[PDB]
């Protein structure tokens, strides 16, 4: 009963913070339910997985993750539209009907991968540098890590696609719009603008000419590009349509080249303003799974690389 | 117990999860505040459990649902908290600390009164007394919480030019009289229908807001007289529906604690009133 009351109280605790909009003073100076849920999902990931060293994830930790995510996603079971079939039947909303199970499957793939850290990990830490045995890893460990890396590579890519898709369906706040420069030229700057409006264009060649050396330089570029697209989409026609398309092409290259880039000013604006509870759960859950899969991928990459140095050293 | 513990955890998740949508099941957040959603859910739970209410015990199955679902609707208030000296401590907010326990008590007395169904007459008399205690105690809490809730701008924008315009010339002339007795005031008016009583309350509550937002001595007297009349109406007509200022405050309130307090106290007042009224029928049918 005590362990039982404690369980009920835990659920009550979680749903109260949500219903309060995070405002524990009571008087709803809080956030919307949609933002509360968005925040809760990202908070839970930070609590379960932390900053992520590659480490064992014991079964009890997998259990907290599973149930707490269950609680947070369960609202989506109640998000409904009516569809013809002659009758009108209630059906889960079309943007969640397959997306939610698709996300839960990526989640399970990720956990199943992290579960394989329960064995003998031959690497250790002293970002903390990772080391492997002087001879390098044993072959069974090397093969496990490659498989694990393949698995999280898959999750990262599928969750990034779901994330990008949901953000594309979320409304742009008037607050973002009023902040926009007057011009695509004004948001890009004169040098970048000239390049993107060139008669002949290769987005790979466009980016090689740029200083992309820091995470902050890339995010800056992304922010200017996204602004210019909003500016152009609201505004020659043939030619506006071309620059828009080239911009969207660069935005797609950035996601591939830089999967761990922070969220853009537009992303954050959409999230803060969004009142749609389904999209909030979609956006936050996909982002969380993409981000964890990316971090795990990179960390495994760190170990396999230093293993490559050791086999050359030995 | 394992499967029985699983079933309740699931049922409670469902109700909570549903409330996050603020009654907008399309999921677009088109939706009401969590405070109003919680207010309504308490209202609709009571109507489902009790409906219109003869004088019998509540079925065991309904008692258990009532208990369970009110436990869950109230639980949010456990987390409404403030910093106070005692060292500093974190404590349940002062308007909830004693009031929520007090209301749960009144709830239990109500259910007990119904459980207890010619010194038939003496029993029945006993029952009216303790349900009368409940009606008045719940009403005091309800009235107190409403006095602490913010008046919406929409209500203010709706207001007449002044207190005379709001009351009508005849009622304004009576309330501003040089001597005044509220009992005698009311005795001259046509109080023969619910709308007539309700329209009076609404007109009087509007004058109070008009006067308070604006001789100073005179307006303060008039305001005070208005208030004594509203106290008399509460006691003469315990079954009176909510005023438009009441309804406006509820629709607009974002405070979760006050929402739960107002709604729970309100359903307990009216439940109490109905059981009182239903006992009065048998006692009159007796006479």
């Amino acid at each position: 009963s005590e362990r039982q009351q404690a369980d009920m109280e835990m659920m009550k605790d979680r749903f109260a913070k949500l219903l309060l909009g995070e405002d524990m003073s009571g008087g709803g100076k809080g956030v919307s339910s949609a933002l509360a849920l968005s925040n809760a999902i990202t908070n839970l990931a930070a609590s379960i997985f932390g900053e992520q060293k590659l480490q064992p994830m014991p079964q009890d930790r997998q259990a907290r993750w599973k149930k707490e995510i269950d609680w947070l996603l369960s609202v989506t079971d109640h998000i409904v539209e009516f569809v013809p079939s002659e009758i009108m039947v209630t059906r889960q909303r079309g943007d969640l009907l397959m997306n939610i199970p698709a996300l839960r499957k990526l989640d399970a793939m990720l956990i199943d991968t992290l579960d394989n850290f329960r064995g003998h990990n031959e690497f250790w830490y002293v970002l903390p540098p990772v080391k492997v045995p002087p001879g390098g890893l044993s072959e069974p460990s090397r093969r496990m890590l490659y498989f694990q890396k393949d698995s999280v590579t898959q999750v990262q890519k599928a969750a990034m696609a779901i994330n990008a898709q949901v953000l594309s369906e979320m409304e742009i706040p008037e607050s973002y719009i009023d902040s926009l420069p007057k011009n695509g030229r004004a948001s890009l700057g004169d040098s970048i603008y000239k390049s993107i409006t060139e008669e002949w264009f290769d987005p790979e060649q466009f980016l090689a000419m740029l200083d992309m050396s820091t995470e902050h330089k890339v995010l800056d570029l992304k922010n200017r590009i996204e602004a210019s697209v909003v500016i152009w989409k609201r505004k020659s026609l043939e030619k506006r349509e071309l620059f828009e398309e080239r911009a969207e092409t660069i935005l797609v290259l950035l996601k591939q080249k830089f999967p761990g880039l922070p969220q853009s000013s537009l992303d954050i604006s959409k999230i803060q303003f969004n009142k749609d509870v389904g999209q909030a759960v979609l956006e936050s859950y996909s982002r969380i799974l993409e981000s964890l899969a990316y971090t795990v991928m990179s960390r495994i990459e760190d170990v396999l690389y230093t293993d490559t140095l050791a086999l050359k050293q030995t």
